[PDB]
């Protein structure tokens, strides 16, 4: 009530940290995570958080020095994050915002978030007009074997409680992929939503081909087809499948969704916070889906999306996948397949030996 | 003929360059063009040369680092632009080769292409198949006033023979949009096309509203009325127009270029070699643009345009604004407003005293 808060700086650091587990693609295992945590400290008292998953190391620098140069002309700036979105979207507009700008601003966009909520005491949920109900999730893996993985599925399934898994395929030939699919159903039953990324490894041709023999295993989507700019060409798969096309993890704020969804391009979408703009961008898409009624879901990130999924009037799931946990002072949980939203803020804090530990540079 | 050259090292620099001219907008001049210049060495004797205008010297450094970094991957292989580009994708699928990594991309691809013809004592347009015939050419400003600018117009007209001029508009009100083109046209006489660039700045009902007042003046096209990733609201202000409409200098790669096409985005587009891929992309777009029937110009960097226009079946205007010029042994020359191509390759050189002493870091 005093005054709204002012931002007074802006910090970024890059780590590279280890996976609680290992998830193994098709060539060999990724162990390690590339994040990038960003502090906005205010004149209350309280510091924002925020991270990104970053891919690939070749990008950390990058993005630290994007970060730091935006939020360095922001200093003086009200916390306002509608406000300050509309001024760096004024600022790249001739640049453009698609790629590690956009991360850059969506990453800010969260941190500021987490402040207003810090501030309040209240996590952002609240703010958002919603409350922190448990939200459904699956547990998202690499490229699976039936056999060589029972052990770890049965664990999710009956310790978490997962009651969806998702596996990657593409990488090779049908017989691979179809006899990958086999082994899963056969080894989960009929009562485990099964998802099959193809990590945009096909043509649109290629991928109608390869969906059609898979819909007899009961599928519950086919993730990013086709390579995530061809709209056109996920449409046409999606025109022909008999499964649920699932996209957008990799399209660039709510106007990427827009015209994605003007093309028809999936029948399900999972905007990536760090890609559709921040909770900000998230909540004008979540409208969006709406009127197209699009069940929508998350990409990683799972501790915010967390909090803008009860709030999002087609929610479907939130997908787990944790990179964040060994710097977090409070790594995510999952309850009886389900997560619920932490505060205050969007409840991330940094476990600062643990980021020094890892701090790269 | 005896063994294809392989690529031994990759380097990059930042330099901020006065223009020949500064040009001013609604609020100020800009007078600095931040540039990365990027050399490609060979085991041939040849460093392959191209630059990227940054827009912003906030993405000197992360422009620097990615160029760097991805040429560095690159090392011990075989100079094949395709190859080359294939690999560069596969590279990117998942984080996303729009932005500031396309720019980088694309740079790559030009430098190579650059290597290629100097290592044949050609100019690229020779490789590419076609001929450095003379490209009709356009001469772009800020906002121009017809009172206060006479005297730079009539020598662009006179002297260096500009059949075309753009200007920009969109920062104010209609009033001012129209009396800067009732004053342009009333000075120049009906002879000289007229081009208008709102820079992205208006929405698409207002896009409408002014263009239908600014018909009377026989303009050229309107470029971007409105933001370029809207590309729905694109097509919603073309169907409605009575004046040509411009776009492309923001989309990315060739799959950019499909997608807006499919949208009916607009009647003219003006890649930027920097963000359709280098020449490779280039070269994709023209056989798009062709089928299409789509008039197809370029957007700055206008000595590697010069290479790529020959070739371009429905080649239109090469876009004249020097950035490079100050750097460059041997800048940009127009005669009888046309620009013709100069070798060999990309007839890119470094003044490096220049260089030197514009170099930022
Ligand atoms: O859907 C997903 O999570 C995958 O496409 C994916 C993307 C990026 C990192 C890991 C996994
Ligand atoms: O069409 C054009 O050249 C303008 O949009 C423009 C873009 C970027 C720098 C200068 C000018
Ligand atoms: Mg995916
Ligand atoms: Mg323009």
């Amino acid at each position: 009530m005093m005054t709204t808060a002012a931002i007074t700086g802006v910090t970024a650091r890059a780590v590279i940290t280890p996976m609680k587990r290992p998830l193994r693609n098709a060539f060999g295992v990724i162990d390690s995570g590339p994040l990038v945590l960003i502090d906005v400290t205010t004149d209350q008292g309280v510091t924002g958080h925020s991270y990104l998953f970053a891919y690939t190391r070749l990008a950390l620098k990058p993005l630290v020095h994007l970060v730091e140069d935006i939020g360095r002309e922001l200093a003086g700036k009200a916390l306002v994050p509608v406000d300050l979105m509309k001024a760096m979207d004024a600022k790249f507009r001739l640049l453009g915002w698609q790629g590690l700008v956009g991360m850059a601003v969506s990453g800010l966009d969260m941190a500021f978030w987490d402040a207003l909520g810090q501030l309040a005491g209240k996590p952002v949920v609240e703010l958002l007009g919603g409350s922190a109900r448990p939200i459904p999730a699956y547990d998202s893996y690499g490229v699976l074997d039936a056999r060589d993985d029972e052990r770890t599925l049965r664990t999710a399934c009956d310790e978490h409680g997962f009651r969806a898994i998702k596996s990657k395929g593409g990488h090779g030939d049908l017989a691979t992929d179809e006899a990958m699919i086999k082994g899963l159903r056969a080894l989960l039953g009929p009562d485990i939503a099964l998802m099959l990324d193809f990590n945009q490894s096909l043509d649109p041709a290629e991928a109608t081909r390869r969906i059609a023999r898979l819909a007899d295993y009961d599928l519950t989507w086919i993730e990013e087809p086709v390579p995530q700019e061809n709209l056109s060409g996920h449409a046409a798969v999606r025109e022909r499948s008999e499964i649920p096309i699932q996209a957008g993890e990799n399209w660039w704020f709510p106007r990427g969704f827009a015209e994605a969804i003007a093309a028809g391009a999936s029948d399900f979408i999972m905007p990536d916070l760090m890609k559709v703009g921040g909770i900000t961008g998230w909540l004008n898409v979540a409208g969006q889906a709406d009127a197209a009624s699009i069940p929508m879901s998350s990409h990683i990130l799972p501790e915010a999306s967390a909090h803008v999924l009860p709030v999002t009037p087609t929610a479907h799931f939130l997908e787990v996948l944790d990179f964040a946990g060994a710097i977090l002072t409070e790594p995510l949980r999952v309850i009886d397949g389900k997560v619920t939203a932490k505060g205050p803020g969007l409840g991330l804090a940094w476990n600062e030996s643990a980021v020094a530990k890892y701090q790269v540079t």
